[PDB]
């Protein structure tokens, strides 16, 4: 009988009417010192949350009513062998968009995220890389259920994550005002003109900036006060109302009762 010891963050967790007691030395070291409140446990995860980079052994103590054996590990550092848990997730849904938030699931520990996402019927999944914190998946068909897991990962140590729990969720019913489409932005004169087709007439729209860079792991998007309210498919404004820079625009429809959703967002370089 032989013990191994795997690390998920800040928790040690054995893998081989029974208890488990933690000692631990540094390596090069004569004796055990016992790991605090993993004395006596019945779990087999022992969290060490009170220096990662240190190497180390364990003792594990398993022990009966009248017997015990003393199982010592193989010498480690705890970052080198810590896996990063699974992160918490939080869905909302549109029609035809689902909006993904993500946090960790701290002393062993910035994280890249993916995930993977699948409908409930097809069971196809299509993986998407290196996403942010409050990621927008579109092009969805409306009440339709979707699936989806998300790991965390560290590029830079070589870590791969562990996914989170499964969550769900089912698009809402078609939204009658479709989004604002092919959005696109030309120079005239000392102006921009922003385009975009949409599919109703006799809409009128509003559009928004952001500073691009405030997307990443995270701000109030903001009008372009002459595109708001427009009556048509386009507007143009002053270059000199944007320093240069990397924005974000995005544009919603109105008949005067209801709204779109948003269109997507795209990359407006100055
Ligand atoms: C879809 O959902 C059913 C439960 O309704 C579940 O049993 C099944 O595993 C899911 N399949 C996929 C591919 O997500």
């Amino acid at each position: 009988q032989k013990v191994e010891v795997d690390i998920i963050d800040d928790n040690f967790i054995l893998r081989w009417n029974v208890t488990f007691s933690f000692d631990y030395q540094k390596t090069g070291m004569d004796n055990w010192i016992k790991l605090s409140g993993c004395q006596n446990i019945t779990s087999t995860k022992c969290n060490f949350s009170s220096n990662v980079y240190e190497e180390i052994k364990l003792r594990i103590r398993a022990e009966k009513e009248n017997t015990s054996s003393w199982y010592e590990v193989d010498s480690f550092t705890p970052f080198r062998k810590a896996q990063i848990g699974p992160p918490e997730v939080h869905l909302e849904a549109e029609d035809k968009a689902i909006v993904i938030h993500i946090s960790p699931g701290s002393v062993m520990w910035s994280f890249t995220y993916s995930l993977v996402i699948w409908k409930n019927s097809s069971g196809v999944e299509e993986r998407i890389e290196n996403i942010y914190s409050r990621h927008k998946i579109y092009k969805l068909s409306p009440e339709t259920t979707y699936c989806l897991k998300v790991k965390a990962a560290l590029l830079t140590s070589w870590k791969i994550g562990v996914y989170s729990p499964v969550h769900c969720i089912k698009t809402t019913v078609e939204n009658e005002l479709p989004p604002p489409e092919n959005i696109e932005v030309s120079v005239q004169n000392q102006n921009y003109v922003l385009k975009w087709d949409y599919t109703y007439a006799n809409m009128t729209f509003q559009v928004q900036w952001l500073h691009a860079f405030l997307k990443r792991n995270p701000y109030k998007w903001k009008q372009i006060p002459d595109c708001e309210n427009v009556k048509t498919t386009q507007c143009v404004f002053p270059q000199n109302v944007f320093q240069k820079g990397i924005y974000l625009l995005r544009v919603q429809a109105s008949d005067g009762n209801n709204t779109s959703f948003w269109s997507e967002e795209i990359k407006f370089d100055t």
